[PDB]
C-alpha cells in the first residue's frame, strides 16, 4: 500500500519565468491540472523536470509546493538521485522530513560504476531512510551505465525498494527483472512508447512525459489492458505514437515544454545547457497535436 | 484468406544424416509433429533451417517433401530469398510450381541496398508471381541493413505483399508500420521473446524456433492475449523466458538442434560453416529444458 | 614474396553495359589505368566489384580478362569467399588454375558462424589450395560477425592466410592481431578513412575504394608515412577525407561508380538491389571532386 | 604559448587516505613523481581523479596542492565542467583565481543538449574567464552526448578554446575537427590506446591515465613519430597495448588505482559508487605489469 503509486507517474515538467527563476505558481497549478486529467502520482525534479539544472533550493521548494497542492489526492516521488552516492542520502533525508511519498533514484550516471558499486550506491540510501520507499531508474542512454537485472533481483530484497522506471529499451531485461522479483516490487516503463508492450509482460505502468498532455488517454489504455480489451489498448497506443515520437525528437523535456507552451501554459524555455525548440520541432509538435486535437 | 497463415508460423530445421546429407525422413517426421502440436504454418529454409548452405535442389526437395506432409493440414511458406533479385525470383517461381502457399523474402544481406533499392526488390519479387503471398523478412542484425518503415508500408499497397517477419527488436518501428498498414498486412515477431510485447501492439504471431519445443504453450499464450487474459499470458512468456534466451545463447540454428537431440530427435549437427554446440551451451540447455519438463 | 601485394590494394568496380550485362572492355581499360596509376594490386569481384549479384562465370571471365590486361605489371586477387563453405572452396579452386596470385575470403555472411566454425571454414578454403595465398576480410557491418583476433592469431599459422583486410573500424582489434601474428601476415585498412591510422600501428596498406579517383595520392601518403614524413601523410589524408566520406554517404559501391561516370568512364550503373545514386549523392561528390580538381 | 600544455597530460588520481579523506602528501608527492616521468601537464580532478565524488573544497584545495607542487616545471589544467552551465562557470572562476593554467570542461552529461546548447554552455565558459585557456572534452560513452566537429569547430573560433580531448573513438570526426580548425588549436587523445593512430592524423598527443606508469615510453613514443621513426612508434604502442587495455577491465579509474597500489603507492581505494577491484583484475594487472617490469 505505502509501495502503491497507481499506473500513471508524471515526470513532471519545472516551469521558468522570463528571467528564469522558477515559476511556484505554475507549478502549482500544472500539478492540479495533472492529477485532476490521469496523473496517480507526480514525479518531481526527475529528468523531465531538469533537476541536474536546478539548486537543492529549488528542488525542496519544488516538493513543498507540490505536496502542498496535491494533498490527499496524489502521492508525491521526489528526484533524489545523484552520482555520488553521499549527495543522493543527504537529499532523500531532506526530502523525507518533510513528506515525500518516495524518491526516484537513478543510476549514477557518467562515472559508471561497476554492478557491486551500483548495489551499494542503491543499497545505502535504502537504508539512509529505510521507511521510505525507494524506485530505482535505469536509463543507460543518458547514464552511460545499465543496472543489470541480476544487480536489481538483488535490491528487490530490500524491503524499501519497490520498483524500477525501466527507461533501458530491453525488453528481455525487465523480463528477466519482472520474472525473478517479488509481486511488491513493480515494473514501470520509463518510455510513453514502451508502456503497453510492458504492460504486456507484468509492468505496471509508466513514468510519463505524455501524460502532461494524454494522461487520461493512458490511463483509459491501462485500463482497457488490465480489463482484457486488449485491441481498445493497441487503438490507443498506436493513435499516440506519433505524439510519443514527437515528443523525442530533440532532447526531453525541449520538446513537452513547447507542447506545452503551444496549448498556452506559461513554463518558460528550459535552462542552459538545453537549449529552446527550434521551428521544425515546434512544426512537427504542432501538426501532431492539431491532428489528436490538443489545440 | 490467402494471406492468413496463422499466429504460430515455425521456422523449421534441417536435419541432416551423419553424413551431411539432407534427412528427408526426419524433416517429414518433424513436420507431421510439429503441425499436429502448436504450429499453424511451416517456414521452411529460412535461416533457421539453414538455408545458406543448402543446395537449391535440397531446397526443392523440402519445399516438396513438407508441402505433402502437412498438405490439408497446414500451410507452407518457401523460403526463397536472396541479395541477388534475379537469384530470388528464380526461386520463388520454382516455389510458386511446387504449389506452396507463400514465400519468405528476407533483406538483401551483405550489400546494404538503399531503400530505394529494397523497394524495387521486393516488387519486383511480388511481381513475378503475383498470386504467390510475400512475407517480408526484416533482421538487421544479420543482413546488415534495416527495411524502414516507410518502405514496408509503400511496399504493403503491392496486393500480394501480406505481412513482414520483424526481427528487429525494434518496437516503434513495428507500431509505425501497424499504424500506416491496412489489415490484410501482418506484422509477425522474428524473435520468441519478442512475441507478447509485439501482440501487445497489434502483431499477429511469430514466425518462431522456439515451437519446435513449446508450440502448445505458444499457442496458449496467443490465444490467451487474444482474448484478454493477459495475466495468463504473460506468465507463460516469463516462464518462458530462460528458454528464449538459451536458444539464442549461440547462433540459431545451433541451440535448438542440440535441443531437438536432447529430446531423442536425430536432426544431426548443423553443416560448415556454422559450429557444433560446444559443452557449457549444451549444459545451459539441458537445465533449462529439465526445468520446464521438456525432457 | 608471393604474398607482397604492395600497399595500394584496389577493389575494382565492376562496369555493366546499358543492358546491364558486363562489359569486358570497359574492366579492361579500368584495370590498365588502375594499375599505371597507384595500384599495385587488383581486387577483382570483392564488394566493390558487386561480387552478389554476379554469376560465376561472369566473375570467372572477369579474373581472365583482368589477368590477361594486367600481365606482369600487377598481381590480381579474386574475391571468391562466400557463407558456405563448399561453394568458396569450388570458386578458390576454379580461380587457382586460371592463375589469381590469391584470394579474398570475406567472414560468412548472415548466417553468423561462431568463432570455431569461421576458424574451420577458413582453413579449409586455405587447405583446398594450400599453395595460393589467402587474405582474410571482416566486415562485420556487412556481415552481422566478427571475425575475433583470437581466431586470426590462429588461422595466420597456416602458412598460406598472409593477411586480413580489417574493415571492422576496430583499432584496438588490429594491434592485438598486429602484436601476435608474423611479419609475413599483413594487415591492410579495409575503408580508405582508416588507412593512416591502421599505418601508424603496423598495418602495410589499403584494400581501397578511393584509389579508383587518387591511387597516386595514397602511394603518396604511404610512401611519405613509411619514409617518416609524417606530416606530408597527414596532410594528404585530412584533403582527402572529404572524398573518402563522400564515397560512402551511400552504400558503395554506388557513390564510386558515380563519380567516375563524372569523369567520363562508361561504367554504368549499379545491379538491382543496388539502386542509383539519387541527385543529392551526385552533386555532393561533383563538389568534392571539384574541388580536388579530378574534374 | 598560453594554448601549449605539450604532449602528455596526466589525468591524476586522486589519492585518499583510509577514511576516505584525500590524501594532500600523496597527492603532491605522486604530481612530482609524474612531472619527472614524462608527464608535461598534469589535469586535476578530470574524471581519472573521480571529480564526481569530490566536494568542491577538496577539489580547490587539490588544485592548490598540486600547482604549487609542480610551479616552474609543468601546467596545471583543472577539471571544472558541469551539466550545469552556472556551475561550470563558477568552477571556472575560482580556479583562474587559484593561477592554474587552464581547464577541462566535459560535455554536459545525463541531459543531452542539443547542439546549439553545446556550444552556448562552451562559449559562456569561455567568455566567464576569457583570458584562461579551455580544453574540450567529448566522452560520449559516458555522457550520453556527442560534441559534433561542427561544434567543435565554431567553438574553435572563440580565442581561448584550445582544443577537445577526444574521447569519442571517431577517427573521422577527429580527422574533421582538424582539418577545419587552427593551428592554435589542438587535439589530444583521450584514450591511450589511441594516441598513436591519433597522432598521425594531426592530434597533439594524449590525457593519458597510463602516464602514471608509462610516461616516459609514451614521450618516447610520441617523440619517435614526430621525428619520423614510425616503426619505433609502433612498436612501443603494440608492447603498452595490453597495459591499455588492463587499464579499462574494469572502469577508469578502478585499475589504474590498484596498478599504483601494486607498485607500493598508498592512493587509497576508489570512493562510492565506484567499488573496489576484484581479485581478477588486480591479477590480469599484475601480470601485465610483471610482464611490463613494472613491478
Ligand atoms: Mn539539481
Ligand atoms: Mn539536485
Ligand atoms: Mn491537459
Ligand atoms: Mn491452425
Ligand atoms: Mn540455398
Ligand atoms: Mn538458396
Ligand atoms: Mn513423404
Ligand atoms: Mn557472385
Ligand atoms: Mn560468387
Ligand atoms: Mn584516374
Ligand atoms: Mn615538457
Ligand atoms: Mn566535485
Ligand atoms: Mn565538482
Ligand atoms: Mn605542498
Amino acid at each position: 500500500s505505502v509501495g502503491d503509486f497507481g499506473t500513471v507517474l508524471t515526470a513532471m515538467i519545472t516551469p521558468f519565468k522570463a528571467d528564469g527563476s522558477v515559476n511556484y505558481a505554475v507549478a502549482a497549478e500544472l500539478a492540479a491540472h495533472l492529477v485532476d486529467n490521469g496523473t496517480d502520482t507526480l514525479v518531481v525534479c526527475g529528468t523531465t523536470g531538469e533537476s541536474p539544472t536546478l539548486s537543492w533550493d529549488e528542488e525542496y521548494n519544488l516538493f513543498v509546493e507540490v505536496l502542498q497542492t496535491v494533498a490527499g489526492k496524489a502521492k508525491v516521488i521526489a528526484g533524489c538521485g545523484s552520482n555520488s552516492t553521499k549527495e543522493a542520502i543527504a537529499a532523500t533525508q531532506k526530502a523525507a522530513k518533510i513528506g515525500v511519498h518516495g524518491t526516484l533514484q537513478v543510476v549514477p550516471y557518467y562515472n559508471k560504476p561497476p554492478q557491486a558499486g551500483l548495489y551499494q550506491h542503491f543499497q545505502a540510501i535504502a537504508q539512509a531512510c529505510p521507511d521510505l520507499p525507494l524506485l530505482l531508474y535505469n536509463v543507460p542512454g543518458r547514464t552511460g551505465q545499465n543496472l543489470s537485472p541480476e544487480t536489481v533481483v538483488r535490491l528487490a530484497e530490500i524491503d524499501n525498494i519497490i520498483g524500477v522506471k525501466e527507461a533501458s529499451g530491453n525488453l528481455d531485461q525487465a523480463g528477466e527483472i519482472r520474472r525473478s522479483t517479488p509481486k511488491e516490487f513493480q515494473i514501470y516503463a520509463g518510455d510513453d512508447s514502451l508502456t503497453l508492450p510492458l504492460l504486456a509482460i507484468g509492468a505496471k505502468g509508466v513514468v510519463s512525459v505524455a501524460s502532461h498532455l494524454v494522461g487520461n488517454q493512458l490511463q483509459q489504455m491501462i485500463q482497457a489492458f488490465n480489463s482484457g480489451q486488449v485491441t481498445v489498448a493497441s487503438d490507443i497506443h498506436l493513435r499516440l505514437l506519433p505524439l510519443f515520437k514527437a515528443l523525442f525528437i530533440t532532447t526531453n523535456p525541449i520538446p513537452i515544454k513547447q507542447a506545452l507552451k503551444l496549448q498556452g501554459w506559461e513554463v518558460g524555455s528550459t535552462r542552459p545547457p538545453l537549449s529552446d525548440a527550434d521551428a521544425e520541432v515546434s512544426q512537427k509538435l504542432e501538426a501532431v497535436m492539431k491532428h489528436l486535437n490538443l489545440i
